[PDB]
C-alpha cells in the first residue's frame, strides 16, 4: 500500500507514535517519506547482507527474521514480511522498540540525515488528526 501523507500521519497517530519517546508525529512521517516513499512494500538490501523492510525500513540484522541474514537477531519477534503489510501495526510496534533502544530516532539513518533538526511539522500540515 502506498499511503498518502496525511493518511499515514493519521495511522501513525492512531497507533500511538505521536510524541512516542518524545518524537512528534512529523518526525515519523518525514522518516517514512525518505526511507520508503510511504510504500509498505519497500525492501532494500544492505551491503552486509541484511535487508530493510517496510514504511520505516526496519532492518533484519536486529529486528525481524527473514531467514537469510546470518548471525542476526529478531528483537521484535516477527517475520520481516509482517513489516510489508498494508496494516502498519507490526511496523509501528517494532519501531517503538527500536526508538527505545538508546539512540532515539538516530537508529534511522535517513531520519538523522534528512529529518533531524528540520521543520518536521511541515509533514503533518493540513492534516485532520
Ligand atoms: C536501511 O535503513 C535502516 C534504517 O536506517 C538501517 O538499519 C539500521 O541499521 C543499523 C546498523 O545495522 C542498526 O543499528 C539500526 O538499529 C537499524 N535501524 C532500523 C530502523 O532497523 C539499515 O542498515 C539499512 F539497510
Ligand atoms: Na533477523
Amino acid at each position: 500500500k502506498v499511503f498518502g501523507r496525511c493518511e499515514l500521519a493519521a495511522a501513525m497517530k492512531r497507533h500511538g507514535l505521536d510524541n512516542y519517546r518524545g518524537y512528534s508525529l512529523g518526525n515519523w512521517v518525514c522518516a517514512a517519506k525518505f526511507q520508503s516513499n510511504f510504500n509498505t512494500q519497500a525492501t532494500n538490501r544492505n551491503t552486509d547482507g541484511s535487508t530493510d523492510y517496510g514504511i520505516l525500513q526496519i532492518n533484519s540484522r536486529w529486528w525481524c527474521n527473514d531467514g537469510r541474514t546470518p548471525g542476526s537477531r529478531n528483537l521484535c519477534n516477527i517475520p520481516c514480511s509482517a513489516l510489508l503489510s498494508s496494516d502498519i501495526t507490526a511496523s509501528v510496534n517494532c519501531a517503538k522498540k527500536i526508538v527505545s533502544d538508546g539512540n532515539g530516532m538516530n537508529a534511522w539513518v535517513a531520519w538523522r540525515n534528512r529529518c533531524k533538526g528540520t521543520d518536521v511539522q511541515a509533514w503533518i500540515r493540513g492534516c485532520r488528526l
